């Protein structure tokens, strides 16, 4: 396996040696000489390997990894097999079963047929202390993961960007409306999904959208 994935390290290489990077790395590496950090190395870019660069479609914005053991691998949301789903995700699972009538539930937490479709799961903060939520917040991922974000918004054209909560919403604030798709509700967390997330039927949506953008449709049962 690879680190961080080709086609995305050739675009994204020029945040590599700027000082907010450098420090990022330092911090990173010295936290996991003292606590477990998660995901694990060999994870922490998974988002970066699941399809090239060139082939994202929709854009699915996150904050901090899961913190429990076996949770977070790279992907927003995601948890590898046997992990069950955390109750978030159980929403978004809910929720694709009353937006489409078709959607089946895979059994398991693993979005990563959703990543090879080219759909990206990118959280702000690629990495977290075990057990300590936020733990690495502001320590540089927010301008690495923002010179992401800024990327796509420039180099790409037609995303759907599903943007849901309050942080996920200030991320994508300057996505050129003009340029791309946006999608906003609330975050489907237990406290905060029945604030516009039930019902915000973003599933179906996405593939309308697509059409505009001259895309095939995700398929998101093909997990
Ligand atoms: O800004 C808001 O409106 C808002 C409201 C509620 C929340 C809540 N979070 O509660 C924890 C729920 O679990 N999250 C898992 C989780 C896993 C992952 O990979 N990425 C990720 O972003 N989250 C966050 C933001």
């Amino acid at each position: 396996m690879e680190f961080f994935g080709e086609s995305w390290k050739k675009h994204l290489s020029g945040e590599f040696g700027k000082p907010y990077f450098i420090k990022l790395m330092g911090f990173v590496a010295e936290e996991r000489k003292h606590y477990t950090v998660y995901p694990p190395p060999h994870q922490v870019f998974t988002w970066t390997q699941m399809c090239d660069i060139k082939d994202v479609k929709v854009v699915i914005l996150g904050q901090d990894p899961y913190h429990g053991p076996n949770q977070a691998h790279g992907l927003c949301f995601s948890v590898q097999r046997p992990v069950p789903p955390p109750p978030s995700l159980e929403n978004i699972y809910k929720e694709l079963s009353t937006d489409i009538e078709d959607f089946v539930h895979p059994g398991h937490g693993d979005l990563s047929g959703w990543a090879k479709q080219g759909v990206l799961l990118l959280n702000a903060v690629l990495t977290v202390r075990a057990h300590q939520a936020n733990s690495h917040k502001e320590r540089g991922w927010e301008q690495f993961t923002d010179a992401v974000v800024s990327w796509l918004n420039q180099n790409s054209n037609g995303l759907v960007f599903l943007l849901w909560g309050s942080y996920a919403q200030k991320k994508g604030s300057a996505i050129d409306r003009k340029r791309h798709h946006v999608l906003q509700t609330a975050h489907p967390s237990p406290l905060s999904v029945y604030r516009g997330f039930f019902g915000c039927r973003h599933f179906s949506k996405t593939n309308e959208l697509l059409q505009k953008s001259g895309k095939k449709p995700i398929d998101w049962k093909e997990l």
